């Protein structure tokens, strides 16, 4: 009789209660209707299972020695190239990738622990491509390149970019093509609080803050344009964005 365990990625193995003549363990896993089996030297639930679809594809379920992390892949009938890979890390994120006939990466979701995704589309070989961010309420557009995702909205004359660098660092700019000095918003970035500070004729008018939450929020200043007054407002729908930017 075997043991059941639950594993990261909303998937079941069930380990043999001991081992066998080796001192190994069977796994047998099903995921999605497909039969899968292999051998581990753990006892616990981790190791490699492997089976094939029914159209000859290759796949095989990797489990972190710790149950921390799972790897669930596809390949072509001769198991040499990579067709899919779906990890979920011990933070629970899902990176959901997609490889072209030549086994390289040509689309990548990152599904984090909120359920707020990064999807990168249309990926080529220097790492450049489409990206998008769905944050709760809304989504934002851009591109990548190996340097850095830059996500942009636009309102008016004015265009918020933000760049989320390929080390998962923020930083946010704002750039205004009106000339009037009085009504031209200019922006600093704080990268110690992720907070982008909008001025319009030389005082401040509201409070950017891009948390670790993944959203945004809005915050005015008062009219002196010194201290914050009432507090800060989340961001639910892209109209809120381009609003903040008037």
């Amino acid at each position: 009789n075997s043991v059941s365990v639950d594993l990261p990625g909303s998937m079941k193995v069930l380990v043999s209660k001991s081992s066998n003549a080796d001192g190994k363990y069977d796994l047998i896993a099903t995921v999605d209707a497909l039969e899968l089996s292999g051998t581990s030297d753990k006892n616990n639930g981790s190791g490699v299972l492997e089976g094939v679809k029914a159209d000859a594809s290759k796949v095989k379920l990797t489990i972190s020695d710790d149950l921390g992390q799972t790897t669930l892949e596809v390949f072509k009938s001769d198991g040499s190239t990579l067709v899919s890979k779906k990890v979920t890390s011990k933070d629970k994120v899902l990176g959901d990738v997609k490889f072209n006939e030549k086994g390289e990466v040509s689309e990548k979701i990152i599904t984090r622990a909120d359920g707020t995704r990064l999807e990168y589309t249309g990926i080529k070989s220097d790492g450049s491509g489409k990206a998008k961010e769905v944050l709760k309420g809304y989504v934002l557009e851009g591109t990548l390149t190996a340097e850095k995702t830059t996500l942009v909205v636009k309102e008016g004359t004015v265009t918020l970019s933000k760049n989320i660098s390929k080390s998962g660092a923020v930083s946010v700019e704002l750039n205004d093509t009106d000339s009037s000095a009085a009504t031209k918003k200019t922006a600093a970035w704080n990268s110690g609080t992720s907070t982008l500070t909008i001025t319009v004729n030389s005082k401040k008018t509201k409070d950017l803050v891009f948390t670790s939450s993944n959203t945004i929020t809005v915050q005015q200043y008062d009219s002196n344009g010194t201290s914050l007054e009432g507090s800060a407002v989340e961001i639910t729908k892209l109209d809120e964005i381009k609003n903040a930017l008037k």
